[PDB]
């Protein structure tokens, strides 16, 4: 069992930090998201009944993005993975990844971030 | 048995899509098929009869994105799943990757779509 | 507990390598940091006293490559490995690696390195 | 256990190939080769003597990419992976990934290939 | 007088198009705008009314993509000309670059697009 | 009358080139484009009956390409630029590139190919 | 004489900008160099005390932009521009462009920035 | 006549560079040569005798990198210029283009070289 949905590169603007000038300047939010799906049926027959709508994921995840400022990724992400998971009964697992290739972090690096992963129960 | 043979990037200019703008202006397609196959005895010998012409996997797959439109990316990947899974009982495991990085979608993003992985019956 | 906290193309240029001429002459490390960490809790509140600052990661695995030069990037790895490991025991495990795009090596490839994963102890 | 040697990105010009015209012309072949070793001890020590050298092992995969001509990628994957696992009994698993880019496939694709995992015994 | 101020990789998504299929879905559509000011002044005293905030630049070319609907780039390329060659006596020219990287054409390519240069009178 | 409209790396996969073999493999062959057309009045009215629609000039390159082979990159340049010329009394001049990024040829590039420029008679 | 000794990319992570805010977070700016300096017997020799060594132009671009704060590029490309008019009489005209990839602007794009170009007196 | 004959992306592997550190190491170096020829016969005719072998040009500028150690990007480009400029009455000019990604300077760039123009007599 390894099908899996998948929205990746999703960029958002955010002014998500910890900081007081992050919460303010906001900066573009990279958002990764699988979700452990099983596309046999869908595959099967065709249908939407048989699987979730990357459309409707994407605004989920729009939601929580671009939604109120929160301080660590881990709560966008948390609040990405428990708004696929309780929405979808159809998705077991839901990974989340954030990125921020914009931190206030003097230096040089392709980005900095987090990663969940949550199951449904 | 972890080895594999692969063909990723495969664009194609299909008509597919649920919407009716979709099929009927059409989008570039981005297929990624993986195909799981023991490969110790075509590197022992070194035949094509030993392992799988990934060229002939591209016309399979080929055959299915520039082939009858239709709703899901599922389907096309169910498509491709399948036609490539009969034709070659070689192939233990199949993994088809669709993407749409230009899907009707208000919203900046490098690419959507869905995953599955098949095996042989 | 499959979530992490990754850091990924941290650039630094440091005199380190084998040969004499590199940390002669120097070349650029690109640092990729993954730590395994729950991030559930963090998420769940939102306060970084329930994460590890990212940020801060960076400086602790910068002052390792504008640090000390030294022979093998396994050691760069493990002297990163460690610092970060210590410093922090929510950090169940973590994943240092280097790439030198650069070496002296006569030949045409992308880049070239090596990884570790360590846990925490 | 998870530490990886890694070559990413090699790519050289081989005449391999399972039609004559290829066998004649030639094309740039990429190569990706990830070596399950434990940089534990070397992480430890900082010494040559606790790992592989990654430019012996570049060597390696060197001689056999340009060397004679072959029809698939098995064997010329299946022929770097028992010639690093029989050089090295310090690597446990030796991958090889090769892709063609430029295979007499017509058609839009970022490249066809295979994807060897060997251990060691 | 070679100086510019620039907007280079300016993506909006619209719904502009003389075809009524992409006027329903839309597209991701890609601007470059490069102005032709003095920033002599700028830059010794760096004071900002010494020169043109690209930021409020950029606001008159998202009003104009982010906007109704329109048949040509030309126009969208249009209205971007003077609503800044109007706006600020800073400029002596406008350049602006429209590009439409997935057109409704059946294809493999870059992408296609059109390019004004007006200044100001 | 600096205007343009460009047509960027339209990818063909033809069996054109100077080797017999190449004619039986295949390769990509991309392709820039950029015809100078008048777009005074094209802006002003927004009919593209006052321009070059490009999607038309794609598939006028595409016959080119998709025909017939040949061994100079040149005669299919011409074929494409003489294909134009003959079509439109918009284009003041046209301007054909075909890069080659994949020629029977032992080395590293990003590719050769020539390029011509061609006005109306 | 068209020659010039180029520094493309210098990316300094910088606490300048119009915004208090930016001068707490930092970012890289990513700085073009063009110096036009005749390069007739700085080949004929191979003396480069016959031309401009840009590691010195480098490091004291450097200097620069890893100094304290400003507002704008522009004093920054002055700061720079001045620093090279005033040290090398081989420079007969110099060319600096500041690029902003991550300056506080509610939008996507490749970035924004300003270039000058100023020769000796 | 803006016809062009091109090699962008050279990259060779050669001991140049003014400090005998960097004649230890070596470095990749890549040149772009892009020649001025009359591609018109050619195109019509279509006789390689009508124009240019690039495949000959990427010969000369091979041997020159590839052959022995140097001290300037000048001078490496010196007998690339004349190399083609006296084997082919063909071209007019040879405008050559070398670029240093990884120097021995510290910093974070893109890369840097020198382009020089020269023609024939
Ligand atoms: N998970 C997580 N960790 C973080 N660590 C540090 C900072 C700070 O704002 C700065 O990046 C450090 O300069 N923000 C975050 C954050 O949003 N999420
Ligand atoms: N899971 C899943 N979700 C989808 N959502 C929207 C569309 C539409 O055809 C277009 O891509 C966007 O308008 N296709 C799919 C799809 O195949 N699979
Ligand atoms: N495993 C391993 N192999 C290596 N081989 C060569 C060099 C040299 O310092 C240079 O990169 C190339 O000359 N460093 C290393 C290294 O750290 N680890
Ligand atoms: N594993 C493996 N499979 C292959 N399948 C087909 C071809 C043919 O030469 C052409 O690519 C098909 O056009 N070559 C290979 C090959 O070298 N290796
Ligand atoms: N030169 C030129 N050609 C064009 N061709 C088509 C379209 C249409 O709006 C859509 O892109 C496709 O029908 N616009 C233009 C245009 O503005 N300029
Ligand atoms: N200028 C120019 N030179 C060329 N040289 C070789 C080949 C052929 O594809 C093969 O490399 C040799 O058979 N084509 C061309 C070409 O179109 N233009
Ligand atoms: N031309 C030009 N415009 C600018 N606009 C805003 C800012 C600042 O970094 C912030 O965006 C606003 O505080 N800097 C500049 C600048 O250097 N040059
Ligand atoms: N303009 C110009 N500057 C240069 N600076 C340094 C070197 C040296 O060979 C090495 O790159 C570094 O010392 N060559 C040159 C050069 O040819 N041209």
């Amino acid at each position: 069992m390894q099908d899996t949905i998948f929205l990746k590169g999703m960029r958002f603007y955010g002014y998500h930090g910890a900081l007081s000038a992050e919460n303010e300047i906001g900066q573009i939010f990279k958002v990764d998201v699988t979700l452990k799906v099983d596309l046999s049926e869908a595959g099967r027959t065709d249908n939407v009944i048989d699987t979730v709508h990357y459309g409707e994921v994407f605004e989920e995840v729009k939601s929580i993005m671009e939604g109120k400022a929160v301080n660590l990724l881990e709560h966008l992400a948390e609040r990405i993975a428990n708004r696929i998971n309780s929405q979808y009964n159809r998705v077991m697992e839901t990974k989340v990844r954030i990125t921020k290739e914009n931190p206030p972090i003097p230096g040089h690096y392709d980005g900095v971030g987090i990663e969940i992963v949550r199951e449904n129960k």
